[PDB]
């Protein structure tokens, strides 16, 4: 009984079967079989006794089997729940890409009106908001500066009733957290509304507070392109207008001069200097993407574009970043304080590359001479269809999505493909009523994706309500190239992007060309 219970509360058939199938009849998995599993199933490339051994060394609970270079079912399970059994590639969870190209070549995690904790009209601002962002990996932050009492510049939403905070205070927080999450450059987007006096003050605080972190002079060399995240490692750069504007400030804008969108210079040689940056609202961006997809892309190859939520999003709601990333846009600004699929995809995207905040664009988005246009797809390197088959097997300890009572969850799972439009798909499972502890669905979906290099796969679990909406329970977004194959567990996240210790989905992923 009491064993039978812990034994029976804790008894997952899917796992048994999986171990069975792997080990065949043996009560154990020999390296020879482990490796077969690692290869045939988990489709690992580095599959080999080396891997298999580290797996066992790392996960095998039995001192015997461990010592005897073997894996018992338990050890199998643990691996499966480990950072190694995770659907989101462990390898990709550390900086592993080329940090040498000019910034324009990377997608940069960017925040919008960062100082805000809520809505854009009357919610509050706080330095906490910049801390959070920074802790969530954000590299590019926004400071809307306005003159304040006692000659001290303040930051708040120009023309609204949003609460205020000090320019200096913000500067310290940034100073303190700019690199907690990553060594790479942080970009400060100044939106100056300050009298010349207070402007200078600003300039003082910057120098005073950022000190040496501040990048106040062009990098020796750095002549034809933007520096690389490597070159700027440890610095913070300013972005704003460059010569109503005191030189103290303007003299600090080195590689990020705000500019009004000129146009894309294919019908010429140049347009915006690599050191010039344009911003575009959601709407405009779409339009240009709709009309000049290839223009933009090519543009974005050597220039940084910043996009920002549409004016009507007074609720700090966000738009989808994918659409812009698809155009090579790199400083895709979102309202970091707002839970939703948009931040889910955003943060999923940036978990890649050890979440350093910079993610190398695919090559075809880094070739000045590119005919790509996610909107008018033609054959190109980017064109590389794959067939994804995802099996939603079971759920484990799905969290009680609050609810002001003792009810049980009634879960269902949605899997979605995000990328070029042609590739967008969504599918959902059935609801298992009244089970969150160990719902088992065993449902499989299949998707065709022509442009994996821009895709992301999202797993979301809602608690079904016949009556009401459908309570979000947890979610997880994995970029296509970090999607791991075989049996894996998807570690679910709360709406706020926090890790849910024991909430997981157990799945079988298979990708074939
Ligand atoms: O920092 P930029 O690139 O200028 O973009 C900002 C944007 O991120 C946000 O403040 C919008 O509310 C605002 O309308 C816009 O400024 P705007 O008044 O120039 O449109
Ligand atoms: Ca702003
Ligand atoms: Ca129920």
């Amino acid at each position: 009984e009491i064993e039978t219970f812990y034994k029976m509360l804790t008894q997952r058939a899917e796992i048994d079967r999986a171990f069975e199938e792997a080990a065949g009849s043996a009560e154990t998995l020999s390296v020879e079989r482990l490796v077969t599993f690692l290869q045939h199933q988990q489709r690992e490339e580095e599959a080999g006794p080396a891997l298999a051994l580290s797996l066992i060394e790392r996960y095998e609970p039995s001192e015997t089997a461990k010592a005897q270079r073997q894996m018992t079912k338990d050890g199998f399970l643990m691996y499966l729940l480990s950072a190694d059994g995770n659907a989101f590639s462990l390898a990709h969870r550390r900086v592993y890409q080329d940090m040498d190209q000019p910034l324009s070549h990377y997608l940069v995690s960017s925040s919008h009106n960062t100082y805000l904790l809520e809505d854009q009209l009357t919610g509050p601002s706080s330095t906490e908001a910049y801390i959070r962002a920074l802790c969530k990996g954000c590299r590019c932050l926004e400071l809307d500066c306005w003159d304040g009492p006692n000659q001290e510049p303040i930051i708040y939403h120009g023309y609204t009733f949003t609460s205020k905070i000090l320019f200096c205070d913000v500067l310290r927080a940034i100073r303190d957290y700019a690199f907690k999450a990553s060594p790479y450059p942080v970009i400060l987007s100044l939106e100056n509304h300050c009298s010349l006096e207070q402007q200078r003050v600003m300039a003082r605080h910057l120098r005073a507070i950022l000190g040496p972190i501040l990048l106040d002079q062009p990098l020796d060399g750095v002549t034809t392109s933007l520096p690389s995240p490597e070159q700027l490692k440890g610095k913070i750069l300013l972005k704003g207008k460059k010569l109503k504007l005191v030189p103290e400030l303007s003299d600090m804008i080195i590689y990020c001069k705000s500019v009004h969108f000129g146009g894309f210079s294919s019908p010429g040689t140049s347009g915006q200097a690599f050191y010039e940056m344009a911003s575009f609202s959601e709407s405009r961006a779409l339009r240009l993407l709709q009309e000049s997809g290839n223009g933009f892309v090519r543009h974005n190859v050597s220039c940084l574009s910043r996009i920002y939520p549409a004016g009507w999003r007074t609720d700090s709601s966000n738009y989808s970043p994918v659409e812009m990333w698809n155009g090579g846009c790199q400083i895709v600004a979102l309202n970091f304080q707002t839970p939703g699929p948009e931040m889910d995809v955003y943060l999923g995207c940036f978990q890649d590359n050890g979440g350093c905040g910079y993610v190398l664009k695919p090559a075809f988005l880094r070739d000045p001479n590119t005919t790509f246009n996610s909107r008018a797809l033609t054959q190109g390197p980017w064109w590389r269809p794959e067939r994804l088959r995802v099996r939603i097997i079971s759920g484990q300890q799905l969290p009680k999505v609050n609810k002001n009572k003792n009810s049980i969850v009634d879960p269902k799972v949605i899997v979605e493909i995000h990328g070029v439009g042609r590739d967008t798909g969504s599918r959902q499972t059935a609801v298992i009523t009244n089970n969150g502890f160990n719902p088992r669905w065993d449902m499989e979906f299949e998707f065709e994706v022509t442009v994996p290099d821009l895709a992301l796969v999202r797993f979301m679990v809602e608690d079904y309500d016949s009556s009401s909406k459908n309570d979000f329970i947890g979610q997880s977004t994995i970029p296509w190239n970090s999607l791991k194959q075989g049996y894996r567990h998807v570690h679910l996240l709360s709406k706020n992007g926090d890790q849910h210790p024991s909430a997981t989905l157990f799945v079988k992923i298979s990708i074939q060309d």
